[PDB]
């Protein structure tokens, strides 16, 4: 069931999971919670989302609490200040330390709780 894009293979679960119990079983499929580096790849996950909420690589780390992708690509604060939704990351009831893809629309993302349970993307890299 995995859809290609630009050299990934990438998975929309069809069960919800928290996010590391999602981040999980993407490790136990040779993968990773996905990370997001363009416009277009941004397009691409939000418009297979169809609107629905999925958990993607976005988690906090580091005393400061920047955020970064679970794949270990290095979080570019200003190349992706223009995917979050307007108002995000707001750090709701202090408890938000995932990220999720809410709006169907480039400015996508949400912080949430990582206990919460959503679908899920992972992503996969195909290696000739
Ligand atoms: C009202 O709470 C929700 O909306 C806000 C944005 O208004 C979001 O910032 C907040 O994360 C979200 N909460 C959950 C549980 O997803
Ligand atoms: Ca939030």
């Amino acid at each position: 069931g995995w859809k290609y894009f630009k050299g990934n293979f990438y998975y929309f679960s069809l069960i919800p999971k928290t996010w590391y119990s999602a981040e999980q079983f993407c490790v136990s499929r040779n993968s990773h919670l996905t990370s997001v580096t363009s416009e277009s790849e941004q397009e691409f996950l939000y418009k297979t989302a169809g609107g629905l909420i999925y958990w993607i690589g976005l988690t906090k780390a580091g005393m400061e609490g920047d955020w970064s992708w679970v794949d270990d690509t290095p979080f570019n604060k200003v190349q992706s200040a223009r995917f979050w939704i307007p108002g995000e990351p707001n750090n709701a009831g202090n408890n938000e330390h995932c990220g999720n893809i809410k709006a169907p629309s480039l400015q996508a993302w949400n912080d949430a709780p990582c206990d919460k349970t959503f679908l899920f993307i992972c992503k996969r890299p195909y290696v000739p």
